């Protein structure tokens, strides 16, 4: 029906007029980001819309954003927008709620410290070499390289190793039952058929749950499920034991598996998308690539192996990474649910409303960014960075619920970039789409995969 | 989703563009009839639209109409558009399908013959008087009469008596458990919340069925359910025994009850709506009322009691009744489902499509009717009637599935009119809405009830 559809009318908040049942979902025909930018330009700092019957309050005010993601996090905006059905995956940290979440966050918080992460480099760099060897091969038969595939396999390599102790050159081995299963853990597309229907029929979620149907394909999960059985363990620098030790408030077995699936995915798919986009930028801006190559050679003599401290010394590398994250956040939106009524920065918001920060739109707003469409690493130099509002630029979220893997992701990505840029230069191929276009779907991804010419140095 | 929504595109049939999930239902915001007239004027003789995902093919071609309602009735278009949930009411003749239907149609066919119907007049006329006595009272305190209430109670009186043997002046007795229950059997409004949702979620019907939820309120049905227990019977001119005799292919007990509910309703609600609309027309056209009064006095001397044959002799009465039915059909649409694929008059129609004849629109079409908006009984005189296409004018449907009660309805209505017009004249009250407006909802009914000044003669 239409019971919820008078809400934003009642509070006097502007927004697209909802259709019965569908709310505003039809506006998603060209993707979240384009919907969010259209609505932002058309309504200013705040607006409201309905996913089916679910009210969503978009906010773009930096101070209101700090309020939701930080100040009122524990007391009001503790959880993300429920999404389901998920079976045992209800226990994964990113999905968990309230006290089950804070528990898992504490339990897993020590996994991603500079110390551990420091010990993860001699591992994460051994697969630096394999990627380079792989790349050099595919650059001797000098034909276009699909970044998502080569980075994909590196990305898988790194997490399987740092989290489970499993070494596999996944690129050559697309047939290892471990490689194939994990690959199938891809990001969910919220504008796909199944998810549109489940937004317009949330009253069906509990029906799917009962039938043990899940958004996480069962074949994928069940493998990884007991896959840790003889793996955890033979009865050191591994996410696994780092979690096993936390068992003997302590972590249950089926919860532990749910954490591993969550991570496997992250260190795999997020990482490889971002890496692809950086190389795309580097390839379409040779001067930036050359300046980056010079920072790398200067900090690391004759192809010297990167270390924890050398990585962190590279300023221009940091600016490149950040500037690619500005233009291509993997999140697009950040979201919390109000467990109770709230008044924030003068705005009343009833219990159950989804408050949504549209990062993609904010990352491209003319008010906060000069020439926001352009790839300009200099935006993040020492001179200009203090300019940037930490609640406008949020590629890893903010507050107690931000990305737990942030430091690992940044590190792992830069290690990859260094090893690759030390040995190669990248250039547009004939088939490189320029300018690149993002999938009109529900994921910040290229419609056509990035392909690039790889030249040895 | 949208799987069915390419159908009419595939067959090359014009029609409003469907929205995902909703199909065209939003077009119902101003009622079926207005939707059907808009679409007819805008697409000509045939068009297609979707109720949620259900395809509906509207047809206005007289010959194509004879094809659906008559020629291909038994072989293709045997059933009406399924509608549910209905519990045991699946067994009622108007809802029954295929062979269960033809069975019930044969079994109940002899109930409505000129002979039986002839024996039903000394009964149907005894309540002629009560209505007159009631009317005279409410015309001595000369204040406006709400037709739907006075006719309503007469309408109930007549069927309770002719079908069950229950005499009750229902108007004075709105407290008899028999009166109140039956009253609650009102026509279903297809554009009401519950029915809109169930058109956009037909996959929920079987869920409602399982929970014993029905469109026929349970309290209403259960009373009438066993209400016939000590009634059928004490172990003559009554629909009841007429059905009991057919038991001892023969009619089951719970089926019999389902038939009685179906009838009770019909002889009650259809009858009283039509009677109200005729009086409205008579009141807004005094000359027609006076001519009608003169036919009646001429055929029936000094307030002489109407008989079966006298009723049928009154030509101008027939034209009035028919002309009111033209302007205000109770059906609005007629519908059949294609059980199988079919090609009709050169048009292919796949299995499962609802073929819909929009009577309200057809009854008002400038191609078939001069000044179609105007109440002109003369349209149906001996001179002009043979003009009228029997597949354009269909107030009682056509073919093997037409109104089984037609002759009883026509008779019962005319008996009422004669007894009323012999004694009174009707006139607009101050509050009479003129011109009348039909509920923008899902039923041909007045938004504001007809109220009229009743003057004794
Ligand atoms: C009500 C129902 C119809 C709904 N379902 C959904 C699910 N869909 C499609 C989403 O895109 N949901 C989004 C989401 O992914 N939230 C997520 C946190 C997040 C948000 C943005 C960017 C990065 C991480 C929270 C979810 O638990 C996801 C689900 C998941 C798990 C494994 C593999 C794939 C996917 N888990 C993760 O965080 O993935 C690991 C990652 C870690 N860091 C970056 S990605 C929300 C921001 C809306 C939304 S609404
Ligand atoms: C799929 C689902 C969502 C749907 N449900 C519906 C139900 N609704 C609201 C309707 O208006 N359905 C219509 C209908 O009433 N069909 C009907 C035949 C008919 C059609 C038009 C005019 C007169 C009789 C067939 C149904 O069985 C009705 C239902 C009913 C029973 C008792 C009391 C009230 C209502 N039974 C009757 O015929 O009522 C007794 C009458 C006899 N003569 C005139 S009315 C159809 C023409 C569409 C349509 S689609
Ligand atoms: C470039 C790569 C990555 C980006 C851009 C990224 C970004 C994000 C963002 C935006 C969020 C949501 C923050 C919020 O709601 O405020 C998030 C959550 C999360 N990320 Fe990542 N992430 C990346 C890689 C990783 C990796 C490698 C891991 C490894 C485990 C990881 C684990 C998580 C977890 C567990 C959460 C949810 C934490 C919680 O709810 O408490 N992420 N990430
Ligand atoms: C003025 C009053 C009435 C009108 C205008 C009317 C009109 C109609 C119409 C249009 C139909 C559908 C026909 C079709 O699909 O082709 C119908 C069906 C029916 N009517 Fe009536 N009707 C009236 C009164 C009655 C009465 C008093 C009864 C008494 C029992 C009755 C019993 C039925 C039945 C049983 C059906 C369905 C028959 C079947 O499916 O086989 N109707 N009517």
């Amino acid at each position: 029906g239409t019971h919820s559809h008078g809400l934003f009318k009642k509070l006097g908040i502007p927004g697209p007029t909802p259709l019965p049942f569908l709310g505003n979902i039809l506006s998603y025909h060209k993707g979240f980001a384009m919907f969010d930018m259209e609505m932002h330009k058309k309504y200013g700092k705040v607006w409201g819309f309905y996913d089916g019957q679910q009210p969503v309050l978009a906010i773009t005010d930096p101070d209101m954003i700090k309020t939701v993601l930080v100040k009122e996090a524990y007391s009001v905006f503790t959880n993300r927008r429920p999404f389901g059905p998920v079976g045992f995956m209800k226990s994964a940290i990113s999905i968990a709620e309230d006290e089950e979440w804070k528990r898992l966050r504490s339990l897993l918080s020590p996994t991603f410290t500079s110390g551990k992460l420091k010990e993860m480099v001699p591992i994460i760099a051994q697969y630096g070499d394999v990627l380079v060897r792989n790349l050099r091969r595919e650059a001797e038969t000098g034909k276009p390289v699909t970044l998502k595939d080569v980075f994909g396999a590196y990305s898988m390599d790194v997490i399987t190793s740092t989290s489970f102790g499993v070494n596999i050159d996944s690129l050559n081995n697309p047939q290892d039952p471990f490689v194939e299963n994990t690959k199938k853990l891809l990001r969910f597309d919220f504008l796909d058929p199944f998810f549109l229907s489940i937004t317009v029929f949330p009253f069906l979620i509990p029906i799917l749950e009962v039938l043990n149907i899940t958004v996480f394909p069962r074949e994928v999960t069940n493998f990884l499920r007991k896959s840790v059985k003889r793996m955890k363990e033979s009865r050191r620098v591994d996410f696994l034991q780092l979690m096993i030790d936390s068992q003997n408030k302590a972590l249950s077995d089926l919860e532990l598996v749910a954490q591993s699936i969550i991570f496997i995915f992250a260190g795999y798919e997020t990482t490889s998308s971002v890496l692809s986009f950086i190389m795309y930028e580097l390839a379409t801006h040779p001067d930036v690539q050359q300046k980056l190559q010079e920072e790398i050679d200067a900090v690391l003599p004759n192809k010297a192996p990167p270390t924890y401290d050398t990585v962190l010394q590279m300023e221009y590398l940091d600016m490149v990474v950040n500037e690619t994250l500005r233009l291509f956040p993997i999140a697009m939106r950040l979201e919390r649910v109000a467990k109770k009524d709230v008044e924030i920065n003068g705005m009343f918001i009833p219990k159950g409303v989804v408050v949504m920060i549209p990062s993609y739109a904010l990352h491209r707003d003319p008010k906060y960014w000069t020439e926001p469409e352009k790839f300009l690493p200099e935006r993040f130099s020492k001179k200009n960075k203090d300019n940037i509002d930490p609640y406008i630029y949020t590629p890893f979220g903010s507050g107690p619920r931000n990305c737990i893997g942030m430091r690992f992701a940044l590190m792992n990505m830069k290690l990859a970039l260094i090893r690759v840029l030390q040995n190669f230069s990248f250039k547009p191929s004939k088939e490189t789409q320029i300018p690149l276009k993002l999938s009109l779907g529900g994921l910040l991804q290229p419609e056509k995969p990035v392909v690039l010419k790889v030249e040895s140095r």
